[PDB]
């Protein structure tokens, strides 16, 4: 297996907010994205407002300090680093995307579920119904669920 967090209690911080959305809508999307993974693992996620966090959430564009420049509007929407110290675990969202609460532009929640998947140590799935499938499709956020493969995946890492 790839790297995993060596503890079940994991902290996150939002470094900065996309101007695409209300601040409160960003907090909710991220919180709900961690809750999706919390619901099928022993993992507990704690939001910190100041100081050291395992998972730093970042909105940045272009070349943004890692070896993985974004590519402007479209193509790559986001990446994340698997478990580790420093940039390990951090989730980066391409600010050249139009982040939304809905089916318009790019839904932040759905993208964050995928990214936090990687932050917890998951690769991509070959199952097209998996959130860890490489490509973004909007699906109804009310009816949204992890696929059997996504649960199998994160449960093989934690519990
Ligand atoms: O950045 C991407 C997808 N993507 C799209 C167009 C062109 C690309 O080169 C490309 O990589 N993927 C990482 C983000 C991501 C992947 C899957 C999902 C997803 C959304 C809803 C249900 C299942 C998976 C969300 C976000
Ligand atoms: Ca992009
Ligand atoms: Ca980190
Ligand atoms: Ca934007
Ligand atoms: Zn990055
Ligand atoms: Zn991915």
């Amino acid at each position: 297996m790839g790297p995993v967090w060596r503890k079940h209690y994991i902290t996150y911080r939002i470094n900065n907010y996309t101007p695409d959305m209300n601040r409160e809508d960003v907090d909710y999307a991220i919180r709900k994205a961690f809750q999706v993974w919390s619901n099928v693992t022993p993992l507990k996620f704690s939001k910190i407002n100041t100081g050291m966090a395992d998972i730093l959430v970042v909105f940045a564009r272009g070349a943004h300090g890692d070896d993985h420049a974004f590519d402007g509007k479209g193509g790559i929407l986001a990446h994340a680093f698997g478990p580790g110290s420093g940039i390990g675990g951090d989730a980066h969202f391409d600010e050249d995307e139009f982040w939304t609460t809905h089916s318009g532009g790019t839904n932040l929640f759905l993208t964050a579920v995928h990214e936090i998947g990687h932050s917890l140590g998951l690769g991509h799935s070959s199952d097209p119904k998996a959130v860890m499938f490489p490509t973004y499709k909007y699906v109804d956020i009310n009816t949204f669920r992890l696929s059997a493969d996504d649960i199998r995946g994160i449960q093989s890492l934690y519990g």
